[PDB]
């Protein structure tokens, strides 16, 4: 599948730069602006509308909604509105919800891993029954979550890191091979209809990728330098090397929809120049 590139921006209360940041994202060649769903961050659909008003080409996506925060019927209303009032520029990523303290602040039951996945399941089923027109993305590496992506999603988002639900450990390329294979088995005949996404956490420009990886072992002692150079959540090297790495990872994992974090927007833009 042809590459699509996204940048995960954080619309921040009290910071007046949102419109400017969105314009920079488009001008730098990104295809998607992604926004998160967290307390203390601007509300995602409202921020996406503000982004749509200053950009003409990018898609806008949630990355990802906390399913506990949304009534499915009211979310379907929001998704139909965002679709119609942007001319079809909105996609919605959904997840189970990550931060317990946020559930508690909003007066919501954290429950169990099982109840949080069931909530996602119930929302996806409802959104499909209501025939929402926004493309749907499902993010997470859990068996049940990837099963839900295989059943319901237009895009599956694989996480390149694990964390205790309640900082982040990066997962090896070999564990990623297994997660993509798991997804593919669950998707069956629908596998080829689902776009595969991943979020790159760090984009490290360097003329010595090998020396960089060796130094980064201190942040990741459970891995060798060779493993670090294959981690899907890291891009290390020159832009040409990063482009070749992304080509190799599209072949290995199927990752064609690659997002980076806001802090790396300019660092990664040369790679868009080479790949497009
Ligand atoms: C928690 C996570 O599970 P997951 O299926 O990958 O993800 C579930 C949700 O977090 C996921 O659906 C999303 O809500 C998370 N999410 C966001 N969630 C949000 O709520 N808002 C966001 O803006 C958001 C952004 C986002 C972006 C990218 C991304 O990859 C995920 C994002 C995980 O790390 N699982 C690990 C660890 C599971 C584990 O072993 N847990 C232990 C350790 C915890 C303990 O000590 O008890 C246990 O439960 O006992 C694994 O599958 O191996």
């Amino acid at each position: 599948r042809p590459f699509r590139f996204g940048v995960n921006l954080v619309p921040t209360p009290g910071v007046s730069s949102w419109r400017e940041t969105c314009r920079t994202a488009e001008q730098s060649g990104y295809d998607v602006i992604a926004v998160p769903d967290h307390l203390g961050v601007h509300s995602p659909f409202i921020a996406m509308m503000a982004a749509a008003a200053v950009t003409e080409r990018v898609q806008l996506t949630t990355f990802v909604l906390n399913s506990a925060f949304w009534n499915p019927v009211l979310l379907a209303r929001d998704l139909l509105t965002a679709h119609e009032l942007t001319g079809g520029r909105v996609e919605a990523g959904l997840g189970t919800g990550a931060v317990r303290a946020e559930f508690e602040t909003a007066g919501l039951d954290w429950g169990t891993a099982g109840t949080r996945v069931t909530r996602l399941a119930d929302t996806l089923a409802a959104l499909r029954t209501l025939a929402v027109p926004t493309p749907l993305m499902v993010g997470g590496n859990g068996d049940r979550v990837l099963g839900l992506a295989a059943e319901h999603a237009d895009t599956v988002s694989f996480s390149g890191a694990t964390l205790t639900p309640g900082t982040l450990r990066m997962i090896t390329a070999e564990a990623m091979d297994e997660r993509v294979a798991f997804f593919a088995e669950r998707a069956g005949e629908r596998d080829s209809q689902v776009e595969r996404n991943t979020l790159v956490q760090s984009v490290i420009a360097t003329d010595d990728r090998a020396a960089t990886a060796k130094a980064m072992r201190s942040r990741m002692p459970y891995l060798t330098a060779e493993q670090i150079l294959q981690l899907p959540t890291l891009l290390i090297g020159t832009p040409a090397q990063m482009a070749e790495t992304l080509l190799e990872r599209r072949e290995r994992f199927g990752f064609s929809y690659v997002c980076v974090q806001e802090r790396y927007l300019a660092a990664f833009a040369p790679v868009i120049g080479l790949l497009g």
